[PDB]
């Protein structure tokens, strides 16, 4: 009892993005997901510490889902902020967890290990294919996708023809994902060392040097790698919209829905937009609290994602290379809307 | 002499287009254009014939060129009509091509070579992007632009100063190339096999078979498309102005220009006319009678260019999806001609 | 038999280098390999002699083939020392050449006017952009690997399939001529007039001057440029791994390998290697012999490629400016490696 | 027909072994065969790949089988050279499966997921017990014996009634396994992690570090362990004759008996061989010839395996430590055939 109680704070004091969100499900339901987030959000934190040896992360990580099982593990000051609280005082998360149906132990468990060898595969190397971007979003978010879905069909809120083929799934995650390391790019280059998530098969085509684009001389080749990253994206829009169209509990609909408008909406700022090479893109608190409004049944939020894909478009010209590329991968989207409406 | 003689009766054999402004030209750069155009056209029968298997194709047009070296080479069974004679008497193509300048003949030798390479390129993999189309026309018109602008400069009828950039060049090419692509395009997806230039980046927004477009079921796309493809040819015309306007001599400008504006009448014909999907659009030979009469001298040409760049604006409406993308290239073009005026 | 016997007698004392591999073929087939060096060797020491006005070489080179059919031409007067010799008394190498296959004959000729007339364009032009450093060196090494390949085919040592397609044949000799234009930089510069073969499109990045490297201030971005060369050269490895794993014949294989890891030997001691600014970088000579000796079969000189190319690798830090362009390189080499072990 | 060829390509690069003796198959046989290997060779890459997560080959393995008829399936980082290149193209594999027979595909995707689920078993844990040998053989090589024998019967080629009883058909894969398992001792050591195979059971009783063997040191006791792997597969040898005898079609045969000899001929020289402890026992390259030509019929094979079992004991003395056993191992070998003749 006194357990779930710091999970639900030391989550409201991590990410007030989906502390906000997941308030949309259902009690029962929402401890498995915010302990879920909590075991991942935990891996993360010993991922993302730069100031821990290598050979620690590929020797640890892997498996970490191990001490899910032993209540009196911890962390000694790793990381900073209230992640370094939460590897310190670990406890509480794994004594919720240990309450949780043997249902929601496996697939947070299963996830957690597959996610921890994942990451350690890629810090051993960078991103330079789009294989290895694709498959990097399908570690730090793909999986997630797999998990939330399996925890709906456990949970009996959703039906079991949920979890037969996870690829729309793992499209919900990859979509989420694609969008914020397009988004964040600068603040990626801008970290010692400079984090680099863009695929060279990619952004190789515009120049010589990833730095580049931080320059305001290079402006044309980076915009234009910019909308090489977008179109990259709104492949997963008519699998999202597929995803979100099956689900039938409002419930669980709207705490995976509102994510994804977020994202396409986000999208449609940075697309064709040069402020991405130097500031962070963001949109407007009114804008994300129509998202939360409307985002409650199939209908009103796929208009909604219909109006970002139609915004996006909107600022583009004639002039653009992407243009016909662009076009394309907006009606296939829109085409997935009108499917369900 | 007699070889030279054979060259211009097999010209007027194989190109009753061509052949005709190559008249325009003089002497030595009309020999040694007549020779290019021979050289290249015996080129395009061997990589366009499709029974002739592919590995040989790869081994033997990388090597073409050497030919013209070789008085006593030919081919035997290869093409149809006077091409399959072009081959079988290739003898007096290089045999006139071994009295030419060095100048011309290195002009010659060189791109022939270049572009034989870039065919085989092509001859392995289809024209999927935007970036492989423009590649392409560079490869097979492209480079004929560039050919023909070192014959100028070395025949000093031109300043040196013109084969300093040879991007305007190739934008001549370009032009040229891909409006016959989009009028020539039931030609070619009728053929046996089926031969496509149109770029998938493209047509893929309006069908997912090609051979749709032929069905007038699918009309309404099969011209939107069509639209698609003639905005991405007005783009090279501001660059084909400045490339005419750069031109000093009588013959060189008048043989490069009466070309151009045949290309955008043709262009301003077959522009939303939903007839290029079951018949060759060709223009009055009273309207080319006169592009032959006027396009001599730079301004006459210009206003030329700008009555048919107006033609084929005033062919659309502002309730269809182009409007603004062709509009905003009409005006480029336009622009870019009264600069001149 | 004093023809052929004379041929050998001038090929030891003008080359050093390659006399010594030749030995690795047959008899026949090795008569025709020195009759091809010693005709390019001619042809080089025209090009080379700068005492000798430019419109005598743009005129004598592109015929210079022709003068293989006659038994008495000769030239006098041209090189230094042996070289001379080689020209004065061509006659010999005409009578051994007019006693060869008339396969081989045609591949000698063949090469050789190719490669003339490519001399011919690079003396009234410098090499200012990548495609010009490539194609400088396909007109001096490129076309080495073409002829020879050819040359394994008549000989019917080799499959005919390998000459199906040259591409990797060119990047063989590409590789060589790229890792010693790198490494003779100094030896190049300081000659009067001083020789230039790096692309101003590589070294224009890094300053203004390319003097500048041989003083030890600017020393930090010689490197830098150093680098970008090594670089650029190793985007031909995977090529030449692919080219010696298609070899059959032992004699043609050797012959083949041993100077190709020779070179990434030598490159993976220029590599970010200021010495390279002010002295000729060697291998030692046990390091050479022991190529010689394991260098006949394709996995022995396969490992050694793969410990040469990671001690190129382990001679950085992820500190440096090109650490990134290079690190990607580098596997790509090593995975063609491993492809075939 | 597209993807048929890739198979054969793939098959030649990757088992250069059994890639001739499918020669031998007839046509339609051929293909089916063709396809079942690089099905299990797939597979095998999966297992073999020691960097890949145990718990992914777990989740993934087990449903391989199910891949089959998923046309567009594939695997990228999986395996080294070659391998990796068929997991990554298993499109044609799959396509090519696909236009199999009903009867053929059924059999291939039984095999599969049986020898899957076994190396899944073998995947977490070691061999200690003989029967952990037999039942590990059985998996990897015993389970092929029945899938081939399932394809004799259902090409019609072969009796029905040689699909009753599976076990010679299993004898048959276990002396082939053995013999490698016995042969490649050091080969497997010799790598990282050490791949070891022989039973604990059996090495045991002749030392308690199986790493000694690798040492001169305890030479003495390696080879007694070594005969007693020789006499633990001359079992097998008995039941690998009525099997032989009991096939009827010739390209069956062939197919069938020329591994067999092959084995036999490899363990009468690894047989009391100290060699096997730092090198690879190869048979003459002449001998193995001899077997694929002789090994066409029963009797002229029954005779070769006749000379190689005597040649086996013509090694020995009276005093061996191991005499007794082998020698009536060979008496039972040489009865079985002679019952034959
Ligand atoms: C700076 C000048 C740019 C040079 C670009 C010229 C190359 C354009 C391709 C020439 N072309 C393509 C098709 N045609 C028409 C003919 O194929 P052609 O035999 O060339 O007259 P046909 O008369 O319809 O048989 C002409
Ligand atoms: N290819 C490029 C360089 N080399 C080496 C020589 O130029 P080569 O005589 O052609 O072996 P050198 O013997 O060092 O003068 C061969």
């Amino acid at each position: 009892d006194e357990d779930l109680r710091f999970c639900y704070d030391i989550l409201q004091a991590v990410s007030r993005s989906f502390a906000v969100v997941i308030m949309e499900l259902d009690e029962e339901m929402r401890d498995a997901v915010c302990i879920f987030y909590l075991v991942l959000r935990a891996l993360d934190t010993v991922e993302d510490d730069m100031s821990i040896p290598v050979e620690f992360k590929l020797r640890e990580l892997p498996k970490f889902h191990e001490h899910l099982h032993d209540t009196t593990w911890c962390m000694s000051g790793v990381g900073v902020g209230r992640e370094r609280e939460l590897l310190e005082r670990y406890t509480h998360v794994t004594r919720a967890y240990s309450r949780l149906g043997k249902a929601y132990q496996d697939v947070i468990s299963g996830i957690c290990e597959r996610m921890a060898n994942g990451m350690c595969d890629f810090l051993t190397r960078k991103v330079e294919t789009k294989a290895d971007y694709d498959l990097y979003c399908h570690y730090v978010a793909g999986l997630v996708g797999h998990g939330l879905t399996l925890l709906y069909v456990s949970s009996g809120l959703e039906d079991v023809r949920l979890a037969d083929d996870l690829t729309n799934a793992n499209h919900m995650g990859l979509f989420l994902q694609k969008t914020n390391i397009i988004r964040d790019f600068y603040e990626d280059i801008c970290e010692v060392p400079p984090r680099v998530f863009w695929p060279r098969e990619i952004w190789e085509k515009y120049t010589d040097d990833l730095h580049a684009f931080k320059d305001e001389l290079h402006e044309a080749k980076a915009v234009e790698c910019l909308n090489a990253m977008v179109a990259d994206a709104l492949v997963h829009v008519p699998h999202v919209v597929e995803y979100l169209a099956s689900l039938r509990d409002p419930s669980v609909f709207t705490f995976s829905a509102i994510p994804q408008v977020m994202a396409m909406a986000t999208l449609s700022l940075v697309f064709n937009n040069k402020d991405v090479f130097h500031t962070k893109v963001k949109t407007t608190r009114g804008a994300t609290a129509r998202i939360f409004h409307y985002s409650t049944e199939l209908q009103a939020t796929l208009q909604m994602l219909k109006t970002y894909t139609l915004r996006l478009a909107a600022r583009m010209n004639a002039q653009d290379a992407c243009y016909d590329r662009i076009e394309h991968l907006v009606n296939d989207a829109i085409r997935a809307m009108e499917s369900h409406q």
